[PDB]
C-alpha cells in the first residue's frame, strides 16, 4: 500500500516521501504517466508501468510484509501479487535514491501534470 | 478532478495545496476517513463524505469547469454529477480557508494515517 511505498522511499532516500515525490515531474506521485522530466521522474514512470502489470491485489490499498535487514529492503513471501507489489515499491525506492544526485526542486510541485506530454505505452 | 480541487484550495487558502493538505491529519489527501484531528481535518472528513453521494462521475480523474467571479468559486455548466462534484470541492476549499487559524503543522505529514481510529458513518 501507499504506507509501505512511502516508508521504503523514506528508508532509501532519507527524504520526506510525499514532500519530495508527491507531485514531482510527470510521473511521480498523484496522477498518471507522462514524458519523463529527468532520471528521478523516469524511476516513477517505470514504477507506474510496474503497477499496471499487477493482478490479484490493489497496489494503493493492500498492505504487505517486508523487513529492514542489514539496511536492505527484504520483501516477505506474501503471495504472488503482494510480492510483485513489494518488489515494485522496493525498486522505485532504490531508483529514487540512486538519482538523488540530479533531483531538482523545480519539478517538485508540478501542478501542470494533467498537461504533460503523453507517455509511451508500457 | 484533483487538478480542479488543488486549484480551488490554492485560490481560497493561498497555500500550496499538496504541501499543506496532501497528507494532513486522518482525512485530508490520500487514504480514507478517520477520526478527525482538528477542524481542518474535519473539513476533509466532510469532503470525503460528500464524495460518497456521487453517482456517475469519477472525482479523482473527471474534469469539470468552474470560474473565478468576484473572488468566488463559481461552478459552471456540468451535468448533475459534475455539478455536485464541483460543489463538493468548492465546499472543502472554503472550509480549509475558514480553518486556517487552527491549521497545525504537526498534522501536516501524518504517515500514521493507516492507524487512525475508525471513522463513524457519514
Amino acid at each position: 500500500s501507499l504506507f509501505e511505498l512511502g516508508k521504503m522511499i523514506l528508508q532509501e532516500t532519507g527524504k520526506n516521501p510525499a514532500k519530495s515525490y508527491g507531485v514531482y515531474g510527470c510521473n511521480c506521485g498523484v496522477g498518471g504517466r507522462g514524458k519523463p522530466k529527468d532520471a528521478t521522474d523516469r524511476c516513477c514512470y517505470v514504477h507506474k508501468c510496474c503497477y499496471k502489470k499487477l493482478t490479484g491485489c490493489d497496489p494503493k490499498k493492500d498492505r504487505y510484509s517486508y523487513s529492514w535487514k542489514d539496511k536492505t529492503i527484504v520483501c516477505g513471501e506474501n503471495n504472488s501479487c503482494l510480492k510483485e507489489l513489494c518488489e515494485c515499491d522496493k525498486a522505485v525506492a532504490i531508483c529514487l535514491r540512486e538519482n538523488l544526485d540530479t533531483y531538482n526542486k523545480k519539478y517538485r510541485y508540478n501542478y501542470l501534470k494533467p498537461f504533460c506530454k503523453k507517455a509511451d505505452p508500457c
